[PDB]
């Protein structure tokens, strides 16, 4: 429009009209009835040859509805978008960039991927080799701190995409048998917030002489990160009594901005770079995640994580639409959000290891698809990206599941694993602790689908006064994803699965999943407030500070703040 | 009921008027903004000017609260009436923090405060003795680690308060050398994580469960007991010195092997999600930080309680916050609220509020069982600022509208100011706190974008519609007292919304179905592990989907 990548807007697509009718048909049918159809149920399961099992039977779809959804994906040219992504076309059109997180995990010997005439895999693997060598030396003690001590602590400084994914993976692997051994004696703190309390927390229990600082920022100008980096710098200067020469041995960086890293005093043999075609929220498989993960766990664990994400990439670019797990989860979510109007998705990993997975998926989803215009700048007449949130199970069952069962409908995504990282089976116990865990994983989706009717409650002998309070309407959709175990490889697969599903949804809608213009205004306005606060702290009057140009509310609360802080 | 109130009709018309107007125009009105601020004498500053209301609308909101008898309900709550009618229970979390010498509050002819203060005195003495070493582990070592076992209401509030206090100057000194792990999930990885780095001989276990029958918590307690038995070479006699409990079920605590001098009880009228000011929270907080810190926390909750009980409707912060939320959710249809504290100390505050709000008001019937004609409780989520700005604010600014609640503090627990630096690190943090609400309210039009040289190509992409609402709350500092005030503010705001809607904020029947069905799957799994075939295990009665995925699971874990 003209030359747009997928010109049939969602409402123009042939299957859109058809899918609106399906919605009218399917809203009359309860999940408890649809699930009586085993032939249907059976054809809404997919199971890959590398261990990914997905069940999407608890969705308001017939096989007919699914066929319309697949047709819609074709009409929106989603398979063609996948090829453009993989061949390195600049599909991030508002920033004129490629979108090549997938290149980060293509193995050496893969088919070249060209961006402006250069095969980007050459630089991808050159950085991976350097991380491998560097992580090996730090871990062995070949590289030491300024006073000759082994570096056994890491402060990884970074916000948003520069830590959420990494912290997800870090915690996912912490209790893994092999990873734990390799991390033995080693610690990593994530310094994210500009709140100086987070600086204090990152420093706690760390001797600077045994500590390595990793400064992680794409631009190397992010306000919080650079402030944190200078503050940690100052902590070293206090420790080393002002001797600047002591700093170089304790600092390294991950960025796309080598002028920035140099000006900060970190030389290129301590910078492990990445590229503009790696979005922050898609950066964990670049040096952003691979360096800190390699430092904590060794390069081998980090490599297996990359191989798993690659496995899921190959699936995404080669599986037929109807067998393609990311396409499928993308279609189901667009169906729930756009056609059924459900604004939220609950991300529910039945794994304490995945404590911070929902937090990473929240950025990945919301920052990608929380948009209001198409790639080509047309205003959408409808809300697009869902609100994602979550906590691991069973925890969440005692927090917000009350609402998911009896309140607002929230489509749920249950994620589980067949084997435990740290199995327990007590002799007196009927079941292993993992089986107890998983009894919940299997029971919750059926509870959401089937519910419990007043009729059943009466037969159970519930008094009539309490029947409405104990009614479970059901009809609440869910997907169940189940992997063999929490290995680096399956963590990579799960990551890549969600990375691609987010892409699929963005392409279904015609938006740009890969820019984030929505964060700019806050940054600009906060810089203005910074200036005002500086002037007041310097002793300038309100008429002198610039605050008089702000609205009356902000005027008054600033003044309260200055008065309470002076 | 709600729709029958005179002010409901009036508020339906206000909504039609207000959706045609933009906050950028409303906020030009300084007299208006000025009346949309409250500031208490214990330091809580609330600004709700960035809301789609005029002073007329607000009057209508205040009237709706009277029409729904929100003030009479407060009085019923505080006097110990059984206002949780589906369970026939009083709702007396405010009793937990009434100071010694407060007027009696009766349930079933008994002044509940006698029991409230008796447990508090026993926690003070017990915590003093553990912390000083007058009470030791079985081998005589000072106890310096706590494994607090508990799920849901039995830990989320406690972990919120714990992390909020961790970096406080005085609390940190009191916590120095002391560690606490929260064992919540039945996932045995959480057991391994709880036990990690703790020598059992220096570790105290607090088992926390209102019923003392929750599946996860009891299995956890049994698993930790086993860990103790293996350390101590099967010697039962060693366990007593390492265990204590918080529960309403003393038959269950005894039967577990914990005697009454190591049980610190609470009561049926304390909801789980309102329990952190009972023994649930007060014992582990007192253990970690010493009792004085726990008491100051209680005193802060109590200050806000008195405010809730006495402030006139229009000056009453919980009522105001609850009214504004219903305005957004019920009248404007916004289903979510973002809870956004500009404080790393409040890392787990959103997670606690998520339970408090959603488990309370995620309901579909009124107190007396009438089906509601509309959705009620909002979906709450959040992360601290500034973290969240680099995670999901993109959507809050340009995507779906999500009413936001910004929480900040005037002073830092760990102030840094660098010589080379224009502002202190806290001021940098706070620059964002002050900027974001105005970014949301005013936005940035295409016209302004053109004036700044943005090419016409990018103008749509860089447009911010604005008109997105927010509240700003500012306290003096992250002290135990202000943490208490913040907690009680939210407990009461949730209660306000419940009463406006006509629901029971205080039951949670919604969790039973998953528990009953999980117990059945447990039995099927046992039978499969024991070698019963698929047709012999009970599996045959489940839907096909579950039968298949269960068999996959057994195959893959055989
Ligand atoms: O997708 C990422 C977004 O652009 C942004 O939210 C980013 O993740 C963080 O701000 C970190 O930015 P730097 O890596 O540039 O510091
Ligand atoms: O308000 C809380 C709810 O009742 C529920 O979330 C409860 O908090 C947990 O299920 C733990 O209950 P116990 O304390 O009985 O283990
Ligand atoms: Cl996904």
């Amino acid at each position: 429009g003209p030359g747009s990548m997928a010109p049939t807007q969602l409402e123009q697509c042939a299957s859109h009209g058809k899918l609106l009718q399906e919605k009218k048909k399917l809203e009359k049918l309860h999940l408890r009835d649809l699930l009586k159809d085993e032939a249907r149920n059976d054809l809404l399961i997919r199971s890959t040859d590398q261990g990914v099992y997905l069940d999407f039977s608890r969705q308001k779809i017939t096989l007919e509805t699914l066929q319309h959804l697949v047709n819609l994906a074709h009409e929106r040219q989603v398979p063609a978008m996948v090829k453009r992504m993989f061949s390195g076309e600049k599909i991030n059109q508002t920033e004129n960039r490629a979108v090549l997180h997938v290149a980060l995990r293509m193995p050496e010997g893969s088919e070249p991927v060209h961006v402006d005439g250069k095969n980007v895999l050459d630089e991808v693997h050159a950085v991976l080799r350097r991380i491998r060598v560097f992580s090996e030396k730090v871990r062995s003690g070949e590289i030491r701190g300024h006073t000759g001590k082994k570096l056994v602590n890491v402060i990884s400084i970074g916000i948003g995409g520069s830590y959420l994914g990494t912290e997800f993976v870090h915690l996912a692997l912490a209790a893994e048998g092999y990873a734990a051994e390799k991390a033995h004696g080693r610690q990593i703190h994530f310094l994210a917030n500009v709140d100086p309390v987070d600086v204090w927390l990152a420093e706690r229990g760390f001797d600077p002489e045994e500590t390595l600082v990793v400064v992680i920022s794409k631009t190397f100008t992010t306000a919080e990160t650079m402030m944190n980096a200078r503050s940690v710098r100052d902590w070293y200067l206090h420790h080393y009594k002002g001797d600047e020469r002591a700093l170089g041995a304790h600092f390294c960086a991950v960025s796309t901005n080598l002028d920035g890293t140099s000006k900060f005093g970190i030389q290129s043999d301590r910078v492990f770079g990445f590229w503009d075609w790696v979005g922050g929220r898609y950066s964990v498989t670049s040096a952003v995640g691979i360096l800190p993960l390699a430092l904590q766990y060794g390069y081998d664990v980090a490599q297996e994580f990359l191989n798993g994400a690659h496995a899921m990439d190959v699936h995404f670019k080669t599986a037929e639409l109807a067998d393609n797990l990311p396409m499928l989860m993308g279609l189901i979510s667009v169906w729930n959000a756009t056609f059924f109007g459900y604004s939220n998705v609950a991300v529910l990993p039945y794994a304490q290891a995945l404590l911070r997975f929902p937090a990473h998926i929240q950025q990945l989803t919301m920052e990608s698809n929380g948009k209001r215009v198409t790639m080509d700048g047309k205003t959408l007449d409808f809300d697009v990206g869902e609100i994602f949130f979550g906590e691991p199970g069973t925890n969440g069952q005692h927090s917000f599941y009350q609402l998911i069962h009896q309140g607002r409908v929230i489509p749920a995504e249950f994620i589980g694993f067949c084997k435990s990282q740290r199995a327990i089976k007590l002799k007196e116990e009927p079941v292993s602790n993992h089986d107890e865990l998983m009894s919940n994983f299997f029971a919750q989706p059926d509870a959401l689908a089937f519910g419990k009717t007043p009729e059943e409650l009466r037969k159970e002998g519930i008094p009539e006064k309490l029947v409405p309070h104990k009614t479970f309407p059901g009809d609440r959709p869910s997907c169940m994803l189940l992997f063999p175990e929490i290995s680096p490889f399956h963590i990579g697969q799960l990551l890549a699965l969600y990375e691609h599903r987010v892409a699929v949804e963005g392409w279904l809608w015609g938006i740009n999943s890969f820019d984030q213009w929505g964060v700019e205004l806050g940054k600009v306005l906060a810089k203005g407030v910074r200036g005002i606060l500086q002037k007041r702290r310097e002793g300038k009057a309100p008429h002198e500070s610039g605050q008089s140009e702000l609205c009356s509310s902000t005027r008054k609360i600033l003044e309260h703040y200055v008065q309470q802080s002076k």
